DNA sequence: GTGGCCGTTTTCTGTCTCGTGCCTGGTGTCTTGGGTGTAATCC
């Protein structure tokens, strides 16, 4: 289970079912933990671990033979070929079940590899799975009949292998244009030899995508000074400049007197520097004048610790 | 509140030489004939 669950995991033991034992990966449940492997078979009846934790204690734990198999983690498998596979499939157990409703997010070498878990391959091998229907799904007539029949055989085959079940919700996306100062820097960027020095192989295109979302989140963030002015520069947020900014500013005031507690995402935590700056400057506008109320935002992401977490979840 | 590592998203005329290949002058090895030689047999 995940670091974040494992004292759940253990709780619904000791709450259900106190006559089963239970021992996590940890200090307690390099000799110490051969004592806790004394007694820990017949005495221990279940093991935990954190998903980071078995390479630590493996040379002990993947020898000796073992019953019931759980993971709760179904989104840290995916495709084959890692250390996934390298610390997991070398397990010596039939029963192998895996408690995770999002199996299939990217493409089926995810479900081949977390069908290779549970079962030891009623399907095939990996060039065997894929071409049996890798090609034939994508592209699909022509395709659609015999593709219908060799997926609805993959269907029936891994089908009794893996459970399925499942107010309103407005979704309205709005298609802001790119700004002058953006298009400039986007037509710049667009025309230039470390693209094509990318495409023709010595570099990865996850390095050029990353700069032209790098430009439409804001123009100010394709700057080599990023960190050197991100928060000891007052101008380096800016507004307008973005594209989004207007239709964040009014979007946000539209509910900030509205009093509508709204979520603002991101994925990048340098652009939480620049919607900081933003929101601050938001702030002192506000309380320079009358009639307003502050605008309260807060940051969490992996800089922050594990301790706080719910604390802010909850304020 | 310090970091470790994995995990992740996409598809230079200029001149010379060194070597050799080709042409040629020599030279081997032979073939024909021509006379010398013997045969020989008419009568």
């Amino acid at each position: 289970c995940p670091a974040t669950v494992l004292r759940q995991w253990c709780n619904e033991f000791h709450r259900w079912w106190p006559p089963l034992r239970v021992v996590i990966l940890h200090a307690i449940g390099e000799s110490r933990v051969k004592e806790l492997i004394d007694s820990v078979f017949t005495r221990g009846h279940v093991i935990i671990t954190t998903y980071v934790g078995l390479r630590i204690y493996s040379k002990h734990l993947l020898k000796r033979d073992w019953g019931y198999a759980i993971l709760d983690e179904g989104h840290k498998i995916r495709n084959p070929n890692s250390d996934i596979s390298l610390t997991c499939k070398q397990l010596r157990t039939p029963n192998r079940v895996i408690l995770s409703g999002t199996p299939i997010q990217n493409n089926l070498t995810e479900l081949w590899s977390l069908f290779d878990f549970i079962f030891p391959g009623r399907l095939g091998t990996l060039p065997v799975f894929q071409n049996q229907f890798a090609i034939p799904i994508n592209v699909g007539n022509l395709q659609v009949q015999v593709g219908y029949k060799c997926a609805v055989t993959l269907k029936d085959l891994i089908s009794p292998y893996l459970l399925r079940r499942v107010p309103k919700k407005s979704e309205m996306v709005l298609f802001c244009k790119l700004t002058a100062p953006q298009h400039a820097l986007y037509e710049k960027f667009l025309r230039s030899d470390e693209l094509s020095r990318i495409l023709q192989g010595k570099r990865q295109v996850l390095y050029g995508i990353d700069i032209l979302r790098k430009i439409c989140n804001h123009p100010d963030l394709v700057d080599v000074h990023a960190k050197r002015r991100s928060k000891k520069d007052p101008t380096y947020g800016s507004a307008s400049k973005s594209g989004k900014m207007q239709v964040v500013k009014k979007l946000l005031e539209l509910w900030k007197s509205q009093g509508h507690k709204t979520l603002l995402f991101t994925q990048t935590r340098q652009m939480l520097d620049i919607l900081e700056s933003f929101l601050e400057r938001l702030n002192a506008k506000g309380a320079e004048e009358e009639d307003f109320v502050p605008f309260k935002f807060l940051r969490m992401d992996g800089t922050t610790s594990i301790g706080v977490r719910q604390s802010l979840v909850d304020v």
